[PDB]
RNA sequence: GUUGGUAUGAUCUCAAAGUACCAGAAGCCAUGUGAUCUAUAUAGUAUAACGGGACAUUAGACCGAACCUGCGAUAGAUAAAUAUAUCUU
């Protein structure tokens, strides 16, 4: 998209549920600042940082973190899924 | 051939005066003037504005123009402006 006001083209996606923004500015020039834009987001889509054009793979790949992540969870709260307390 | 009082002119304001050497308070009371600034969603007798985007999707929802509004920094602060000028307010 483009503001006008900040003279920028912005890239927003969904990344993690998280909505997210980066700008661009147009000073430098407004093709190149349109192209910068577009294959970042581009580049977000081919590493798989945008949910909805996100591949088996990568969902595969997060997969794991989200993993350790929920296990560090599991190891915080552990006391009150066996029955003391 | 043993009374010294009575009234006025001047002068002064000495616990004289509806003024008391002059200037000078915040404030009190009476009668009026202000809802064209400002508070009360402008109580429809009246009345308009909000370009776009993300699989956000009937939202006191998100990013952002117009519009409403202005964090902090700098200057100005006997101003360009009695409150502004620049910017991701």
């Amino acid at each position: 998209d483009y503001y006008p006001r900040l003279n920028v083209f912005a890239v927003q996606w969904r990344e993690d549920g998280q909505h997210r923004i980066r700008w661009f500015r147009a000073a430098y020039g407004l093709t190149r600042a349109m192209r910068a834009a577009e294959n970042f987001r581009k580049t977000l889509e081919a590493t798989g940082r945008v949910d909805n054009w996100r591949t088996a793979r990568h969902l595969r790949q997060q997969m794991l973190e989200r993993r350790q992540q929920l296990k560090l969870r599991k190891k915080r709260f552990a006391k009150i899924s066996s029955g003391q307390f």
